[PDB]
């Protein structure tokens, strides 16, 4: 309700999907927030919906954008408080033949560098406020997944960059920590499935990759983000997983196209 | 403030130290807190001070004072929503060949299997409110700690048990977590201090384990407690670390009594 | 083929399983090999087929059979340079509810302080020697699993007192190691399985929990125990996975007792 | 001595360091290995000394020196079999604002894309052997490290895609693991050194960063690649550590620019 009274927090991504709920969840909290979007449709519907939350049309991968909307931010706001990098891509599922190093470029621009320039930019303000950055992540960050090398691989980037940013920053009292959530329900998740053949059963494959049984709704990675910005003060450089428990026990690993002999010839 | 309001929470330990910054974290959400402790002193001034509240004298590793807490929290209160295992205790520094097989046995009965009987005879009522269980830990059991084995494997445990948790109870929708500590300020950590020949240069050496430069508060792994019960609905089986970033980075790591060598010969 | 050449290996549990394939590992790169078993069939069939493994009736379980067991090595070999801690057992699957108190301390007995029991016994000779000891934990003890909450949480003992050994130990330049093993075929494994309705289904589970598609061998867990021994001397305090990529990626982790909601609505 | 014989290995950045170490191992067990390094002297030296390494100059950010290096092994020697991904640049020490997005993409460039451009190329011949991949990471990858922002990030990278390759690849037998090592005594350990105002005391803060007290070798690096690329036959997607324990206990995080009370005021 005021755990986070006042403060000024940047969201990247924050139109819709994960980046909406986190938008959300810090102007319940009570802060002024700054959505950071390419896309001027959700951000402008969310600003006119919610006082307390304002647009600036902004691509994290263009620095001058990101400048500009520090420089605003600054500019209208007078502080600086949190940055959530929140803005990020998951391509269509790619074996690794079918990846390119300029389609692997672009996406390292958006996952990880977007998040690399504001956070530098945001730093000597944060300084100033001790804030804190959060990183959203991804668990296959973690543990891999199939047909997303590019992918997978800037997320590893992500939760790694978060650690070091953590001991570069600590001296000056500045938080840096990421969330990595599993399957969370969102309209990137769903524009991903309606490009299978079968949508509702890839639907249902991610529902039944936790033990929980569900995929997980932005507004409880947005619960995650205002508990790091505003009640962990004494974490800095942690992985928050939101995941449903997906990465707990066996499961089904092995992929349809993978040979496995009968089970009379246990361990080949 | 109602985050947790009229939910029935037990608090192994409660009586001081982060128990006691649980118990009070949980009642200023609102929760009914029963604290169990097997000193009286500690629990009957918090349940005093405190209306929510309430002190129930229980020795974890005593079957039948868990039975007995249990059968009172339901017969006072009607039901059980979450479990805080935190009774646990470090003993003084000990080499191995200090330790004895009687010592360690001891020690799992308190720290690993008083909180396996608890939980046990909790989860039928958290079966029926879908609450949940937060085990305490430590970050030792992650990464080691020098001079405790004892201590260090019946932690690794609690982890290990939390997933196993996690997995069989999540299909009556109960989750169950833990936090890990780091290095925390508490009585217990004092106590073990004024035992070392120079007692606040260890406690100094305890704040610079840490890349924020102090240790952690009760009320700290009290925030993040409240937080798995009440708003990590999408979070079961995970490890939350509230270490202070101790577990980041390079440190000094070889011993007083480790052969080093000189800087000519940096790899033997 | 002389990699290990003239050291002295106990290995508990040697004579059938992970351990007979420890054994044979160990005895191929030129060691002696102390086969300690409480089961005379086969360690007394390795000891006469292999020379240069000796074996000697033990259960980690009884003080004083490893007493014995460690002054016999002395005595007949004049040092010790390696222990192999790979007795142990898996419980059939047990719910929560289905566990007890004595069962639990009578696993712990078995799994975890026959290993510490057997440890501390051996360093002042492993000390004099700058040898190594190898503990064989699970991969589940860092995942979990199921219907298992002791044999889980011995397991996340283990691997976390490996670690507060290898901190106890580096002084005197004893390394101390963990390799958690996946699904290995083996008869413990086999005879688990013959207590379902379904033997051979639960072998194929049990294979496509892995993205290579089968189970390992003990040889292949006897090759990483070598390696640890006798090439990684800069290693300690490692967990060492062979586990077929099992615990890499998503998988169907809901369970068949699980209530899952159809995909229309797939995060609650 | 023959456990790698006739096998077919490349090993980027095998003139010098960790690569070398890499290079004389796998010759060491049989192998033919291909040495791409950048820098003609170290590889023509290793060439001329050692049969059955030869050197093809190949700079790894050039996707057509990496198209002729796997056409030139291809067409002298008929199969290829692993691939080391070595070659890796770590930068001086660097604040987060002394940092560019133009030096973070040219290290991507070496540290990631070289990485994954020679492993695309590579697969269609390893899919035919049953070969494996192994990635030379770090550590830091897994725990951060100061001023080291940009470096951390590659690793991290390098840490995850590996997993995300041996989803990928598992269906053809094709296993993909790294090695993650800690302070390894290299040239280039020994020029980042020669850059600090004490280098022998950074060397020594180097050295005391382990539990065992000194660097590691390249050639224990080089132990583990033949490890996993002869012996491992059921790891794929792990994370092998040479670290010397450096990821254990606690040790000094405080940095000499943070400020950190007297031990009168422990947690603030
Ligand atoms: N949905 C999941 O299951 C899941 C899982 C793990 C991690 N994540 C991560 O969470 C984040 C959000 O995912 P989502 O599912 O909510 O996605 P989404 O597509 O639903 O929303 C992403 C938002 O970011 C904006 N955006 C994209 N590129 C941008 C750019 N260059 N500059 C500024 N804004 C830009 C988009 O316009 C959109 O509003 C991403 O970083 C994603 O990788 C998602
Ligand atoms: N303090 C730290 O830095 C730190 C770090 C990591 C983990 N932890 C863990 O946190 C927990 C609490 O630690 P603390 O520092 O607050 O300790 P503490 O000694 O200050 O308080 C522990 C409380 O538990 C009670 N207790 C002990 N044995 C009991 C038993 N048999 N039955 C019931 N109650 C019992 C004690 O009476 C006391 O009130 C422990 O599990 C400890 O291992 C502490
Ligand atoms: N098989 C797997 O998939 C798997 C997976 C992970 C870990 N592990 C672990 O590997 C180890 C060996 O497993 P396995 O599958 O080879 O089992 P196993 O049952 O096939 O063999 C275990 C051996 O240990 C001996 N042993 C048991 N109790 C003993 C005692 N008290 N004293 C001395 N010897 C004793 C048995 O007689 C037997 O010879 C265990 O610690 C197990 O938990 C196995
Ligand atoms: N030395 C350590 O302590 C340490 C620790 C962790 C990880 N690592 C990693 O191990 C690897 C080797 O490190 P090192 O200490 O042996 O370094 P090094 O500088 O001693 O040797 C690296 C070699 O790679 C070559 N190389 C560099 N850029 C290249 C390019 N574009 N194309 C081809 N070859 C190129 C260099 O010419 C050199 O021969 C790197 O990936 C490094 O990040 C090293
Ligand atoms: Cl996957
Ligand atoms: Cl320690
Ligand atoms: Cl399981
Ligand atoms: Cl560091």
């Amino acid at each position: 309700g005021t755990r986070y009274a006042g403060k000024v927090v940047v969201v990247t991504g924050g139109g819709r999907g994960i980046g909406a709920g986190i938008v959300r969840a810090f102007v319940n909290s009570g802060a002024r927030v700054v959505i950071c979007d390419k896309d001027e449709s959700g951000g402008r519907a969310l600003e006119q919906e919610l006082p307390g939350a304002v647009f600036i049309l902004c691509d994290v991968t263009q620095e001058d954008d990101v400048k500009t909307l520090v420089s605003e931010t600054i500019r209208r706001f007078g502080r600086l408080d949190c940055v959530v990098n929140n803005a990020g891509h998951h391509p269509p599922p790619q074996r690794p033949e079918e990846t390119s190093a300029q389609g692997f470029r672009q996406l390292l621009e958006l996952n990880l560098l977007g998040t690399y320039t504001l956070t530098k930019l945001a730093l000597p303000y944060l300084r100033k406020s001790q804030g804190n950055v959060i990183n959203i992540s991804s668990l296959v960050g973690a543990i891999g997944q199939a047909q997303a090398v590019p992918y997978v691989a800037t997320k590893g980037a992500v939760t790694a960059m978060t650690k070091a940013l953590a001991l570069d920053e600590s001296p000056y009292g500045v938080r840096v920590n990421c969330i990595s959530p599993g399957n969370i329900w969102t309209p990137l998740w769903e524009e991903l499935a309606a490009l299978m053949p079968d949508p509702r059963a890839t639907i249902r494959e991610g529902m039944l990759a936790q033990p929980l049984g569900r995929m997980g709704q932005p507004a409880e990675v947005g619960a995650a983000a205002v508990f790091l910005a505003s009640e962990a003060n004494f974490c800095t450089g942690i992985e928050l997983l939101v995941t449903g428990g997906a990465e707990l026990g066996y499961g089904c690993k092995a992929s349809r196209s993978t040979p496995v002999d009968a089970p009379d010839i246990p361990s080949g």
